[PDB]
Order: C-alpha cells, then sequence, then structure tokens
C-alpha cells in the first residue's frame, strides 16, 4: 500500500507543455530554499532542472514507465531516460 513521497522517489513529472517527464523527489539541503507548502523539490532527469510540484503531477515511475518511458525529440529528455534507468541516485551537480 502506497505511502507518501519521499526523496528517492523516482517518477515521471508532468509540467505543462512538456511530456511526463523522468525525474526524482529531491532532498532539501540544509540552508536550501524550501519549497511552497505541499510541494516537492522535482530534480528533472537530462535537463538538471528543478521545479516545485504537487502530487497530481507525480506518476511513479515503475508503474507508468511503459506509457510514459519512451524515447522524445525534446531536449535532454534521452539523457533523461538513461540517467533514470542507470544511476537515478547519483549527484547530478
Amino acid at each position: 500500500m502506497p505511502h507518501a513521497f519521499k526523496p528517492g522517489d523516482l517518477v515521471f513529472a508532468k509540467m505543462k507543455g512538456y511530456p511526463h517527464w523522468p525525474a526524482r523527489i529531491d532532498d532539501i539541503a540544509d540552508g536550501a530554499v524550501k519549497p511552497p507548502p505541499n510541494k516537492y523539490p522535482i530534480f528533472f532527469f537530462g535537463t538538471h532542472e528543478t521545479a516545485f510540484l504537487g502530487p497530481k503531477d507525480l506518476f511513479p515511475y515503475d508503474k507508468s514507465k511503459d506509457k510514459y518511458g519512451k524515447p522524445n525529440k525534446r531536449k535532454g529528455f534521452n539523457e533523461g531516460l538513461w540517467e533514470i534507468q542507470n544511476n537515478p541516485h547519483a549527484s547530478y551537480s
């Protein structure tokens, strides 16, 4: 039975204007900017961008990969697919 989202969780994350995108829930570093309430820090594989999203835009990676885990013309996407499959917990700084 599912829990709330926690840092380390792998997802596809949905932003307007973009396809469902390989991502993870990030930690917040000591001293770093906190997200707004009820939002999560989302790290997008491939582009290495961070956005703040709520659960309605977060789809568990395992359940959704068959649908969303296919190659895409969009910049960074295919790099993103490799990262989430091959080293999803790596430092990408």
